[PDB]
């Protein structure tokens, strides 16, 4: 639980006051202007291993739902493309809206998704993710969005759990998830340098967003929105639009991996 939210009274135009960085020169996220980024060569190809990874537990975290991942070693990592070294997932989530054509944080041509996977890794140089949260090469997230279609089958473990997760400070076991079943067929992607895009609003991550989105069904987002912001026994008030607004780029290329 924090003062911060997503409401009218202390969503992202307040986060200023207690996070000055808010208004910092890297913040996330950003609209991506496809006809700006430029294609980059010297990228390398991107890595993403996660035959090995080990999910732990599945929390309602007050503003989102995550999954979590042992990342006491090498077991699912993120390599290559803008990336020096290697760096461990240590947990995913969602951004998602009240209706199909909001929910995303990041925007393509200033087009909104219905909502955006996060999975959020440290750069190991680091040693710890408070230390790499320090850092401003300290993360890395892939982005990815989703558009309402097809239903990803991919997802529907963890849509099956979220009545057990309905309110603040919930959890439950959510071992064996493959987030290989959460990626589209390309790893095409744009990339930039950025924020967290909630309190602490850290600009320490390279952000890295595919450009191909997933398909999910509307019954898969519609049990998204029926998850509470609130703790049991409080008003209940739905866990819709915890996204935050594309910020300004300011002094900064959006490279993109693909003609
Ligand atoms: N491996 S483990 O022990 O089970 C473990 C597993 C995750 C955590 N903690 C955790 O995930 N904290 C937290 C909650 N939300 N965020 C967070 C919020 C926003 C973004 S976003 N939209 O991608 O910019 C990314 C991450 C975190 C967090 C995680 C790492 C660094 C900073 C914050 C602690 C322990
Ligand atoms: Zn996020």
């Amino acid at each position: 639980s924090h003062h911060w939210g997503y409401g009218k009274h202390n969503g992202p135009e307040h986060w200023h006051k207690d996070f000055p960085i808010a208004k910092g020169e890297r913040q996330s996220p950003v609209d991506i202007d496809t006809h700006t980024a430029k294609y980059d060569p010297s990228l390398k190809p991107l890595s993403v291993s996660y035959d090995q990874a080990t999910s732990l537990r599945i929390l309602n975290n007050g503003h989102s739902f995550q999954v979590t991942f042992d990342d006491s070693q090498d077991k699912a990592v993120l390599k290559g493309g803008p990336l020096d070294g290697t760096y461990r997932l240590l947990q995913f989530h969602f951004h998602w809206g009240s209706l199909d054509g909001q929910g995303s944080e990041h925007t393509v041509d200033k087009k909104k998704y219905a909502a955006e996977l996060h999975l959020v890794h440290w750069n190991t140089k680091y040693g710890d993710v408070d230390k790499a949260l320090q850092q401003p090469d300290g993360l890395a997230v892939l982005g990815i969005f989703l558009k309402v279609g097809s239903a990803k089958p991919g997802l529907q473990k963890v849509v099956d759990v979220l009545d057990s997760i309905k309110t603040e400070g919930k959890s439950a076991d959510f071992t064996n998830f493959d987030p290989r079943g959460l990626l589209p067929e390309s790893l095409d992607y744009w990339t930039y340098p950025g924020s967290l895009t909630t309190p602490p609003l850290a600009e320490g991550v390279t952000w890295i967003v595919l450009k191909e989105p997933i398909s999910v069904s509307s019954e898969q987002v519609l049990k998204f929105r029926k998850l509470n912001f609130n703790g049991e026994g409080e008003p209940e008030e739905l866990m819709v639009d915890n996204w935050r607004p594309a910020q300004p780029l300011k002094n900064r290329q959006i490279k993109a991996s693909f003609k």
